[PDB]
């Protein structure tokens, strides 16, 4: 009713700065790159150009002009593998392993079973549930005080779904929603997914997100 | 909202990152690795056959002029780099000068002409050389504000002003400020009162 009609709106403005943040950030990069890969890739244009002309006048300096060329190419491509390195993201498979190490040398016993793991998730997701993850494992090696600690991770319905449990005592006050808490609410719930916890046997977080 | 504002904000940023990422290594990549391959190609058939060692590099000069201008684009677009470059440039030759800069970056310019923003860097680097030219200070302050319609630098120094009483001879800098700045329906100032004060301002458009 006028319920929808005002939900409408609210989407309509959350878009809108949507692009314009998206634009502010396209730019942070336009400096960085604009600058190296610039002053490279003007370089290749004229010892390019330079080459095709002494190709026969004098092909001795051709060639070493090629050589500079291939040189640059190669680097430059390879600043943008230090660069598509970044924001790349994790994956979940890696931020398990990570997590195993953790929890092994965290004193702390890592229960897991491969249990309908997940297929065609966007990138992205996998980035940020990877995030939370890191972040509520972290918790409990911080406060959590367990020896052991459950985590699956399954696909469920058309919503992927980890849940990470601890033994130990939540050590929490009744608000301390102050910190990756809050960090990870905001987070799921930005991605319209969710996030629940009990703290009724030491502590259990159930992180849910769009899938298939 | 002091962090569900800019939290929301760094994960949009995050969202599109990535999505450029994977447009960086789609595009620039392809092409790159073309680059690489054309410039290899051409080395070896230098000799053997210089016709197509040329064509080959025409290639490749298109594409190492056409990656770049897709980035170029969105940089020629987008205001207050010409002023950041400047910033960047005198610090650097106060620095060097054994000179103290005094700044914090106070109300700064955005939809500013992007002619007026070179003309501004002009008359701005001018200010500095004059001032490690015959200034003498040990110091230096220097703001740069958006007040009301127009935008104003101030550029003042501890030394002294060794200029004559009317030291405004043409072709150099000064006459060239004023001439400039005035051209543009702004104005330029000065005050010699403790060493050497410069007000330049102009339109914000
Ligand atoms: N798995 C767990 N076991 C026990 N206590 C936990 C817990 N997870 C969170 N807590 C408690 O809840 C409170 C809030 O945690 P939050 O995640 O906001 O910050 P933190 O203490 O984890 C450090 P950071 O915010 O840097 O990760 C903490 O005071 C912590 O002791
Ligand atoms: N900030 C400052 N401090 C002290 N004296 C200054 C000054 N700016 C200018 N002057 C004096 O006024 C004169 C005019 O300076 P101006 O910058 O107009 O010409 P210039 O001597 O710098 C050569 P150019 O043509 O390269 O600018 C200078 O010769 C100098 O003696
Ligand atoms: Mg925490
Ligand atoms: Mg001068």
């Amino acid at each position: 009713k006028e319920r929808e009609r005002l939900e409408e709106k609210l989407e309509d403005a959350n878009e809108r700065i949507a692009e314009l943040v998206k634009l502010e950030e396209r730019q942070r990069i336009a400096r960085d790159l604009h600058d190296t890969l610039g002053q490279k890739l003007s370089l290749i244009g004229l010892k390019s150009d330079l080459a095709r002309k002494l190709i026969y006048k004098d092909p001795e300096q051709a060639a070493r002009e090629l050589k500079s060329v291939q040189q640059t190419a190669r680097t430059s491509l390879n600043e943008v593998r230090k660069i598509v390195s970044s924001m790349k993201g994790i994956r979940l498979k890696d931020e398990l392993i990570n997590i195993k190490q953790i929890l092994e040398a965290a004193d702390i016993m890592f229960i897991y079973e491969e249990e309908k793991w997940p297929e065609n998730i966007s990138l992205l997701n996998e980035n940020i549930l990877s995030m939370c993850l890191k972040e509520a494992v972290t918790n409990v090696v911080k406060h959590s005080q367990a020896k052991t600690c459950r985590v699956d991770i399954q696909q469920l319905w058309k919503e992927v779904v980890i849940t990470v449990s601890d033994d130990g005592t939540f050590k929490g006050e009744e608000n301390s929603f102050s910190h990756g808490l809050l960090g990870m609410r905001e987070r799921l719930e930005f991605a319209n997914g969710s996030l629940h916890i009990d703290t009724e046997n030491g502590t259990k977080l159930t992180m849910a997100i769009p899938n298939n």
